[PDB]
């Protein structure tokens, strides 16, 4: 699982 | 699962 | 899944 | 599923 | 199942 | 199912 | 898993 | 698992 | 398991 | 707005 | 906006 | 927003 | 925002 | 923003 | 932002 | 920010 | 910022 | 900033 905060 | 916050 | 916030 | 925020 | 708010 | 928001 | 914060 | 603080 | 604080 | 899929 | 799969 | 995967 | 994968 | 995986 | 991967 | 991996 | 490998 | 590696 991912996650990008931006 | 992949979330991205823009 | 898959989540995109713009 | 797929959700997209713009 | 596909959801795209614009 | 699909669902789009314009 | 990987996170990254931008 | 990898982190990344930006 | 990797962590980089920038 | 809102959907929900069951 | 709120999205539920179920 | 508000997404939820059950 | 907020994503919750059950 | 706040996710979950479960 | 927060993360929980379980 | 948070992340915690269980 | 806080990571927990568990 | 802290890290625990369990």
């Amino acid at each position: 699982n991912t996650v990008t905060f931006n």
